[PDB]
C-alpha cells in the first residue's frame, strides 16, 4: 500500500482534543506502544472522503522538522482517520496567550518559537507550496518547546472570527493582493509569517482586535502596518516591516527571515 | 416540451454577428419567416451542455419590454442552440461609440437609452434577480432606439481588459463590498447601472481607461467617484452620486432612478 | 398526464413574493390554464428533495376546498422545480394581523375577526375529515386575499421566515403551537392540531403577537407543559376565550372537535354584536 | 478490512443463550485463539442492508475504544448469517439484576462504592472523548468475576426491562432537559449517573417505582429530587444532588464525582 | 431529432451511382415526396461509431445552411446501414469534369463569368459566418440544368481527383501561410479562389500542371505567381492577383471580388 | 509489478527544481530502492493524461543507456501521479550551457564542448537502433549532473519552460530544429532528428543560443526551408562545423547517420587540440 495504512484495531481513542464542522481530533495510543493525534472525519460524503484521500497522498510524501509528523490513514470505515505525532502542548495561539503576562516567555524562547516556523515555511516554499492559511492557530508545540507547523485542522469553526463569509478567509492576515485580487503566493505567505511574527510577541492577540472584519480591511489595504509590541526589539519589528512590503516582489524571502530570526536566537 | 424548442430546420444561418472561447452568435431567420440571433455554443462538455439546459429553464419564465427576448432552445445535437430576437444596432458599448462625437445623440435620446436599461434593472430587481455584470457591452439596441439587457454572452472575450484574472470580474463596474469581500446583491448592481450612466454620458468610454485594472481598484474603494462628463447635466450626475454611495443601503432603489430618469426623459 | 403539470413556458414570472433555504416564491403570469399565480420554485432539489416535491404534488393535487390553497400544477421539466398555486393578494395571515391591528380603515371589526377564524376552521375541518395532520398550524400559514377570503397555505419555507416561533432539537418545531404531548411524546393527531388552533384564535384577537413572546423559547415550554394558559387578549370576547379553553384541554379526548369549534365560530360570526 | 478485528465463525462454539431481544440474541460460545476461552456473542438476524451498515459502523466505533470499566469487545464477523460481534463474558450479567440478588447477604457499603467508583470511571471516559451514551442505568451495565463493573454498550435493553421506558425513552434516567428540549449531552449523562447511584444503593429499585410513567416526568420537571436511600451516607447523597442540579452548567463533572467515589471506596465513611 | 430533417429509406429508390470513394458512395435516386423527384444520395458502409457521430454532426450543421449557391440537403438517415445524406441532384457534375467538357464548343467569356461569380457568392456565405472551406476547387463545385454553379462541400475528392494533393492537402489551391504554418482563414480560401478563377479560365487546367507537388511547393512560397490565361482579361487577372498577395491581410475580400465579378458577369468587358 | 512501482511513503520531497501546466518536477529522497531522485508528479490527471502516462512508463521501463536519464519506477497510486528518475544535479543543458558560457571557471573548453556534444549523440545512437524517434531534440531537454555527465532527460513540460522555441498550428512544435520535411510534410524520422542534432551541435558551440533568435517563428521557417544554414559559431571549428553540415542535407538520404555523427565526435574529443 503506497500511502501509510494504520489499522483502526492499533488505535485506542484516550480523549478529545478538538472539535469542528467535519472532524474530531484526539488523542489516541498507536500499538506497533506510542501516543499520537487521529484527526477523525465522520462527515463522510464521497467529494469528502476523495479530498482527505487526496490531502493523505500529500501528507505522505513531506518530511520536515517543523511540519507535524504524519503516520498515515484509514479509510477501512468510518470515521475516516488521519494519524500525526501527538503536541503535547496543542496550537501555538492558546499556548502563547498560556504563557504571556496573563512567568512569561524569554525572548531567546519568543525567537526560537518564530524561527522553528519560519524553517516550516523555508521548506513548504522551496517546494512552491503555499499555505493560504498561516496563523498561531494552525502552528502546535511539543515537549522541549518544539514548534511546527500543523496545517489546517477546524480552525475556521474554533478560531471563529479570525475570519470572515463571502468562503471563510483569515482577512487579519493576508496581503491587500489576497484580499483585493485574490492572489495566494509564497510572498502572501511571508507577509502573513509578518503576523505570525505579530501574534508571538504579543503573546497571542488578535491583529487589529480593537477592530471589527470589514473595517480590518480598510486598515490592511489602506497601508497601515501594525504597531511594534511592547515585548518587541526594532530588530524583529524590522523583519515584519520586511514581510508587509505592500509590494509582494520587495517582501523578504522566507529564507532570510529564517537566517536572521536563527542569529538572533542564538545571540540575542 | 416545457422550454420552447425550434427546430434546427426551421433555423438559416445567415451570418455570424459575434465570437467569444465558448460561444458564437449569428443572425438567422426563423419558419413559423421572421429574423433572429442564435447563440451556437459549440464546446458541448455535459457540465456546460447541462449549465446551458439551466439557462435555458430560467429565460423560459423570465419576460420584460426591456430584456432580450428569448424565443427558445435546441440541445437536438451540436451545436446547442438558444433564440433570441434580433438587436439590429448590437451591444450599446459599440453603438455609444458610433453615434457620440467620434450627428451625436440628443441628450432626450441619452435619457430615453438610461431609462430603458432602468427599466430592465426594475424587473431583475423585484424578482431579487442579482445580474453580477451590468455594462453596456451587456446591452443591446434595437429599430426605434429600442434598449433591453443582452444578459451576458461571451462579453468577457469580446471586450477583454474591462474583467481582470484571478475568475475574470468587470471590476471598473463594481462597488467597493463586491471588490473587497465579494458580495452581489440588487445594490451592487444599482452601483453598475451609476457606472452604467456614466458610460451613456461619455458616448462609451472605459471607466478609468485612463487608470490600470490594479490601479483601477485603489481608486474605487478609496471612495473616489467618476467625473461629471461635459454631455451631463448635474441633475443626471446626482442620479450617480445616489448610485455611489459607500454604504449598500444609503444607495437609491433603481425603482426611484427609473422614475427620475422617466421624468427627466419626458421633459429635460 | 397524472398530476397536473403546468409548462414553464406557459410561465412569466412578475417578481418574488417571498424567500427560504429550501425555496422562493413568485408572482407570475400563467397562460392558457392570462390569469395570476403564486409560483413555489424550489433551487435545492437533491433528489431526496426532488421526491419529497412530487410526493407533496400527488397528494395536493387530490386536495380541494373553499379555504385550502387552490394547487393548479407542478412542472418538474428541469430546474428549478416548480408548484403553481393560486395567488393570495394579501399573503400569510400572521403579516396582515400586524398590518392591519393597532399598530383608516383601522383595527379589524370583531365580525372580520371571526370571519378570519371561521374560515381558517373551515379549512381545518376539511383535513380533520381525511384524518390529515398538519403538524404546523399558524397565520403564517395561512394567506389572505381580496376581500377578506382566508385559506391554509400548507407549509412553504416557514421555518426560515418566522424562524423564531421553532426551536432546535436536528428538527426545528413550532413548540409556542403545540400540546404537551406533542412537545413530551412527539404525538401529533388531529387533536394537537385543535389546540394549535385555539393558538391561532388567540393570534388572530391579539392582531397576531407570538404565543408567550415575553418568554424564550425554552420557558415557553415550562410555562406549556406547566398548564398555564395564554391570558384573554383585550380585543376577546369571553364566548370565543372559552372556544380557545375548548381546544387548550390537557387530554386530547376531552378537546372539543373542530367541526364543533367550526360551527361556534360560525354561529358568532353571524350573531349580531354586543 | 483487516483494519478492524475479524473473528472466524468456526472459531466460535455456541454453548447457550444468556439473552434474547428484536434486533439481537446474546449467547455465551467458546472462542479457540489461550487455546480456548468463553466470550458472548451478540447476533443479529435481522440483517437488512441498512442494519449491517450499521453493524460495521459500532464495530469501527468499538475497535478503537478500550478501558477497564467499558465491556471489552474483540471483533465482528459479517462473512454471513448472522453477524456476529464477540465480547468479553461477564459472568453476573446487568448490574441491575446483580444488584436485587446480592441484597435484603446484602453488599458492604465499601462494595455498593466501588460499584458506583467503577461505572463513574467508564462514564469518565466517555465525557472524556465527548462521547454521550443516552441510556445510562444499572441495566446496561455488567458485572464480573471480584465484582469487577463495566459498561455493557450495546444490547436490547428495551425489551427486557420494557417498564424503564415510555413510547421509547428511559424518562426515569432522563434530566428535564432531555424530556424537555430532547437535550442529550455528558451533563445528561451525568444527571443519569445520578440515578444509576440511587439504584445501587437501593439494591436496584426502579427510581419513581409507585409512580406510572405518565405522572414519574411531572416530579422530575416539578423539581422534586429522589429520596435518600436507608443504605446511602449523607457524604453520597451529597453526590446524587450534585449531578441532579437542575441547570445543566451548575452540574458536577463527572471527572470530580468520579475521583471523590473513588476516595470514599478506599476510605468509606461511618454510616 | 424531428429537428434535423429525416428521409425516410422506403421513399428512396437508387437509379445509379454517380461516384464511389473510401468512405462514400454517391447514387441518383428518386425521392417520393412534387410527388417524385430526383436527389444525389450519399450513403457511407464505412459506419463505425466515431463515423457516424460525424456524420450526424455534419448533418446538424448543413440542416442550417442555405444559398443559392451552397449544393442545397435535403436531410439524413442514420436508421441503419448505410447511413445516408440526401441532396438536390446537380445534372452536370463537378464544374472541372464541366470545364474541361466545354473548353477547346467553349464557353463565352460571359458565362466563364458567371461561373467564377456564382462560387464567389457560395464563398460570401461561408465568409459571412466565418466558417472556413480549406478545400476551395473547381472539383469540389457541382453544375446544375441553366449553369447554375454552387459549392459541393463534403464527399471523397482525394480519392477521384487523387493527384492534386500530396500526403493530403490540396498543396496548389493553398497559400505560402496555409503550406507553411498550416494556417487556414477566410484570407487562405480567397487565396484559392484565385486559383478557382484561374481554373475557370483555363477551362479546367490543374494549377502548375507542367510542375510535379514538391517543386509546386518551391514556387508559391519562392513568391511566383500563375500565368494569365489566353482567356483572361487584364481586369480579371487584376482580381486573381488581389486574391494572391503574400499578405493575407492585404488580399481583397471576397466581398468585393464576389461584387465586381458579378458586375463584369452582366457587363463583361471587350477582349 | 511488471512496471517497476514505487511507494509514495518511500518519498520525501525537499523542493521544487521545476514547473509546468501538466507537470512539476522535486527533488526528493527516495528510501530503499538513503538516495536522492527527481519525481516527476502530474496534477492535471483526466484519464487520456491517466493513460499517457502509464503508455510512457510502459515503454521507459524497458529502455536503459549510459546517456538517457535513467528511470526508477512509477506510482499510478492516487494524485499526483508519480514517476521517479536518477537527480542530474545541474539540470537542463541549455541553462547549463548558458550559465558556463562567455556570459573562473570560465566558459567550457573546446574538449569539454565535444564531450556534451558526444555523449548526447551517444543516447540519440540508442534510440535510432530502436528506430525510436524523438521529435523534439534540443539542449533543454538533455540534462547534466556531476562532473559533466549528459544524458537525454526526454519531454517533462519543455512547451511552457522554453515557451518561444516552439509555434503553434493546437499543436506546438519546435521550428527551429526541425528540417523542411518536418516543417512542410509532418514526416518525423530518424533522419529529421540527425537534423535536430546538428542544430543542438550549433547550441553547444553558442554555448545555447536560440537557432535564429534575431528572427519570429515564421521569418525562421522562411529561413530554413529557403535552405539558409545557420553560421559556423565563434568556438566552433570547421571539423565540427562540416558535422552540422552532414546533419543538415535537405534530401533525408544524403544526410549523415547519428552512428558516424557519433564515432567523429568520439574521435575529435579523443584528438588533442589545435
Ligand atoms: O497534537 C495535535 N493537537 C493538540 C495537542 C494537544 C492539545 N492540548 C493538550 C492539553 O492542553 C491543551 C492542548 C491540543 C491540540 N489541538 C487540538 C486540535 O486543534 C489544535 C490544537 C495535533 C496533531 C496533528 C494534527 C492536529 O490537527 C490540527 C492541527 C492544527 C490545528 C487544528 C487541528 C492536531
Ligand atoms: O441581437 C443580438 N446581437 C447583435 C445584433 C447585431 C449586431 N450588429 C449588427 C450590425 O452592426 C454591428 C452590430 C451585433 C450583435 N452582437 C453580437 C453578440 O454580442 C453582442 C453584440 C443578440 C441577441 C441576443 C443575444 C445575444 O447575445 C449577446 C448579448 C450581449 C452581449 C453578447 C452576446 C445577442
Ligand atoms: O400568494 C402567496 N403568497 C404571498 C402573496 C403576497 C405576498 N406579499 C404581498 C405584499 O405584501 C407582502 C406580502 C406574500 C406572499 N407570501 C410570500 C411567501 O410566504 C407566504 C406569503 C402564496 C400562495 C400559495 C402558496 C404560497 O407559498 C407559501 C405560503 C405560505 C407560507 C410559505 C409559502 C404562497
Ligand atoms: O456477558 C454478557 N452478558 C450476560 C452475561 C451473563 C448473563 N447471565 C449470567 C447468569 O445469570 C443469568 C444472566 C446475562 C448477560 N446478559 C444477557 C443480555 O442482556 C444483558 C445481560 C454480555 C457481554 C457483552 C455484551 C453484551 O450485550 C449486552 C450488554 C448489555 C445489555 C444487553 C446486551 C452482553
Ligand atoms: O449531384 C451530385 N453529383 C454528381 C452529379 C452528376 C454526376 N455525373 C453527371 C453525368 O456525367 C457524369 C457525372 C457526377 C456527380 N458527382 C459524383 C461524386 O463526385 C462529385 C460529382 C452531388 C450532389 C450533392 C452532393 C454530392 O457529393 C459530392 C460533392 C462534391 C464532390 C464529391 C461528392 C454530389
Ligand atoms: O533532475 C532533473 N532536473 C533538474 C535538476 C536540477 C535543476 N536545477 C538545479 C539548480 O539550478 C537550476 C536547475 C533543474 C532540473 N530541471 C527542472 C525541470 O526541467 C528539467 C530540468 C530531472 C531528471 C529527470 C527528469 C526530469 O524531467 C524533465 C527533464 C527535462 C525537461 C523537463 C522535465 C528532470
Ligand atoms: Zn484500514
Ligand atoms: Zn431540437
Ligand atoms: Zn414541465
Ligand atoms: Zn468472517
Ligand atoms: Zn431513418
Ligand atoms: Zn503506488
Amino acid at each position: 500500500a503506497c500511502v501509510h495504512h494504520i489499522k483502526r484495531r492499533d488505535i485506542v481513542l484516550k480523549w478529545e482534543l478538538g472539535e469542528g464542522a467535519f472532524g474530531k481530533v484526539f488523542l489516541a495510543e498507536c500499538h506497533n506502544k506510542m501516543l499520537v493525534a487521529v484527526k477523525a472525519l465522520k462527515e463522510a460524503s464521497e467529494s469528502a472522503r476523495q479530498d482527505f484521500q487526496r490531502e493523505a497522498e500529500l501528507l505522505t510524501m513531506l518530511q520536515h522538522q517543523h511540519i507535524v509528523r504524519f503516520f498515515g490513514v484509514c479509510t477501512e470505515g468510518r470515521p475516516l482517520l488521519m494519524v500525526f505525532e501527538y503536541m503535547r502542548h496543542g496550537d501555538l495561539n492558546r499556548f502563547l496567550r498560556s504563557h504571556g503576562p496573563d512567568g512569561p516567555l524569554g525572548l531567546g524562547q519568543l525567537l526560537a518559537v518564530a524561527s522553528q516556523v519560519a524553517a516550516g515555511m523555508v521548506y513548504l516554499a522551496g517546494l512552491h507550496f503555499v499555505h493560504r492559511d498561516l496563523a498561531t492557530r494552525n502552528c502546535l508545540v511539543g515537549q522541549g518547546l518544539v514548534v511546527k507547523i500543523g496545517d489546517f485542522g477546524m480552525s475556521r469553526d474554533i478560531y471563529s472570527t479570525d475570519y470572515y463569509r463571502v468562503t471563510m478567509l483569515p482577512i487579519r492576515w493576508m496581503p491587500p493582493e489576497s484580499i483585493l485580487y485574490r492572489k495566494f503566493t509564497t510572498e502572501s505567505d511571508v507577509w502573513s509569517f509578518g503576523v505570525v511574527l505579530w501574534e508571538i510577541f504579543t503573546y497571542g492577540k488578535q491583529p487589529w482586535y480593537q477592530l471589527s472584519n470589514t473595517e480590518a480591511i480598510d486598515c490592511i489595504t489602506q497601508g497601515r502596518e501594525l504597531e511594534r509590541p511592547r515585548a518587541c526589539p526594532p530588530e524583529v519589528y524590522a523583519i515584519m516591516r520586511g514581510c508587509w512590503q505592500r509590494e509582494p516582489q520587495q517582501r523578504h524571502s522566507i529564507k532570510d527571515v529564517h537566517a536572521r530570526l536563527q542569529a538572533l536566537a542564538q545571540a540575542p
